[PDB]
């Protein structure tokens, strides 16, 4: 039933959901994938169609930016991606998982669900901050408001992102800073989580919610316990310009690298 699938969505996390699907159904996204395999290769705009979305809202019922993704796939996947998880489940920056076997039409379906998440991921920032087009970017505008860089009037202005026109552009996205600085940091966390756990794999932009947990572990092959190594090349890479678009580093002036301490003489 739609109700008994959002019950058990809930699960122990107290919280209240509203379904941005339609009655137990996969809710199909336009995201930022950056995505190489065997056919498809680069950093391009998919649709994703294997995800249903709830979005958590908190006290007087205000929806606000934190999801519950509910992936479902096959089963060999689940358990794969379940062992993945117990091994890396005591990092703290891994979105908190949640798997379960629901009945769905006529067999037991395995559902792994991702717990509050952000609406885009790394990848959709970069890929909005990377391909802009002035006439068609509503995935910059959305992110720049609901994490309070500004204030969605400053979009009304005629030019609100020529950087010629409008210098004070910038000091809005330097209010992205310190939201891409705790990811980075966050990374190097979660790859020490996975040299330490013996774990193999890829990191991509598009596993990484602008909060900072990871949240994918399809890929990853796991080896001898503190002999992994995380691919880290097209990470760091494809978000590289953003690290200075942003001043993501301007933290690292203050003293004790605190935002509201004074500047390091
Ligand atoms: C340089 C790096 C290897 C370093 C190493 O320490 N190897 C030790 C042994 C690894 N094992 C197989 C045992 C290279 C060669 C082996 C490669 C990965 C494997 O295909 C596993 C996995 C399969 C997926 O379908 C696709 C992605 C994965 C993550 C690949 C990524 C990357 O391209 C690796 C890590
Ligand atoms: N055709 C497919 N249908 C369903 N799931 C798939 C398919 N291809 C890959 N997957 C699984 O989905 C993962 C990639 O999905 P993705 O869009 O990144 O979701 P998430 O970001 O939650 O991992 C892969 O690691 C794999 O386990
Ligand atoms: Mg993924």
């Amino acid at each position: 039933d739609a109700q008994s699938f959002l019950n058990r969505v809930c699960g122990v996390s107290a919280a209240r959901l509203t379904p941005c699907g339609t009655g137990t159904s996969t809710d199909v996204v336009y995201r930022a994938f950056d995505i190489y395999n065997d056919k498809v290769a680069g950093f391009a705009k998919f649709l994703k169609t294997n995800c249903c979305r709830f979005q958590e809202k908190d006290e007087d019922d205000n929806l606000i930016d934190s999801y519950f993704v509910v992936k479902r796939h096959t089963f060999s996947n689940y358990q794969h991606e379940e062992t993945i998880y117990n091994l890396l489940k005591d990092c703290p920056a891994v979105a908190k998982h949640d798997f379960f076997k629901f009945r769905i039409d006529g067999d037991m379906v395995p559902h792994i669900s991702r717990q509050r998440l952000t609406k885009y991921t790394m990848a959709d920032l970069v890929y909005a901050l990377r391909h802009f087009d002035e006439g068609n970017c509503d995935t910059l505008k959305e992110i720049l408001v609901t994490y309070n860089c500004c204030d969605d009037d400053y979009f009304n202005k005629k030019d609100w992102y020529d950087f010629v026109e409008n210098p004070d552009i910038l000091r809005v996205y330097a209010n992205l800073g310190e939201r891409v600085r705790q990811a980075l940091l966050k990374t190097v966390q979660f790859c020490d989580a996975m040299r330490n756990a013996g774990i193999v794999g890829v990191l991509t932009l598009d596993n990484q919610d602008l909060n900072g947990n990871w949240y994918d572990f399809g890929d990853f092959i796991q080896t001898t316990p503190g002999s992994g190594v995380p691919v880290v090349d097209s990470y760091y890479s494809l978000l590289m310009p953003i690290l200075t678009l942003t001043r993501a580093l301007t933290a690292e002036s203050h003293v004790d690298t605190d935002l509201t301490k004074p500047y390091i003489k």
